[PDB]
């Protein structure tokens, strides 16, 4: 017996393909990607920013390189600098300004291996990005993702430059967030694999230092896909878009089983974003490719992007 809320979704806007990794940039701002767009039957993903107020859509990026179209699918906004770092399924991890301009940030990691295409990425509150990359090699290779094979892989890239690959063997790693100790130090690192309805945690020892790899959650369901993106509020409780099951899943502090659960008007919850300072958190989600809004019970825990690097406390 698990209580389940039904808070009321506005819709923001819609018609963008897989609608994925929302976000909130330094002057709030907000941008998701459309990973699925496609010319031609070759991928040709986007980064657009949304008006809040009308809804009206804006493509400041179509990532490219080499005559390789991208396939964004998750962000995070840096501290230092108004950026966004982008998880590309095809180009590995991306930097991208307001205006339109990207750079790609590794072709091979720090041991020399070929990158991986990337999924969904979280900063800790020391700037280190952990990345979890679901796909295979990237652009030129050819295209694959550990959907049924255990091929996944977990990064970690450095504040001093380096892109480590911190574990694999993954069957679609996705969602990623990291907990914080009440000092804002790095405590645990939450992994989701999709496809095997688990959640997987790791203590963090330091940059690229994880260790006692442990199931910590289980996501409810029988459907086909289940645990996508994810984000914690103020108080550390972790919000889970289940795919497929037209829920987001609550869990507490310590994990286990969901201690609570949020219906949505859909069945395809993707992603999902606090509003900086709010209560208000932002769905993507893929049976209308569209991008909604509800309240929640309280604010967001803060995002690495809205710490301060010369603050006293
Ligand atoms: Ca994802
Ligand atoms: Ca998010």
């Amino acid at each position: 017996e698990i209580p389940v809320i039904e808070p009321l979704f506005t819709k923001v806007t819609e018609d963008i393909p897989g609608a994925e990794g929302p976000v909130f940039d330094k002057n709030g701002d907000f941008y998701i990607v459309a990973p699925e767009v496609e010319v031609n039957g070759k991928p040709a993903g986007e980064i657009l920013r949304i008006d809040l107020k009308t809804g009206k859509k804006t493509v400041i990026c179509k990532p490219e390189v080499n005559g390789y179209g991208g396939i964004p699918a998750g962000c995070q906004c840096d501290r230092d600098a108004n950026q966004l770092f982008v998880a590309d399924m095809r180009l590995g991890l991306l930097v991208v300004q307001t205006d339109g301009t990207f750079e790609e940030i590794a072709k091979k990691d720090s041991e020399g291996r070929r990158m991986q295409g990337c999924n969904d990425c979280a900063f800790d509150y020391e700037g280190n990005l952990w990345i979890t990359a679901p796909a295979g090699e990237v652009a030129p290779a050819d295209y694959t993702r550990s959907m049924q094979e255990k091929f996944g892989s977990i990064y970690c890239f450095t504040t001093d430059g380096q892109m480590i690959q911190v574990d694999t063997a993954f069957q679609f790693p996705n969602g990623i967030a990291v907990r914080h100790m009440n000092d804002g130090r790095p405590y645990q690192l939450i992994v989701a694999e999709t496809p095997t309805k688990k959640l997987w945690s790791y203590d963090i020892k330091g940059p690229a230092k994880i260790e006692n790899k442990k199931v910590w959650g289980h996501i409810p369901g029988t459907h086909e896909g289940g645990a996508d993106g994810m984000d914690f509020d103020e108080d550390n409780n972790l919000l889970v878009a289940n795919w497929g099951s037209s829920h987001i899943e609550v869990f507490g502090p310590d994990g286990g089983q969901p201690k609570m659960r949020i219906r949505c008007p859909f069945e395809k919850p993707s992603n999902l974003h606090f509003k900086p300072q709010t209560k208000t958190i932002f769905v993507t989600e893929h049976e209308n490719n569209a991008v909604w809004k509800f309240e929640w019970q309280r604010n967001g825990k803060k995002q690495y992007c809205e710490t301060l690097k010369f603050g006293i406390f």
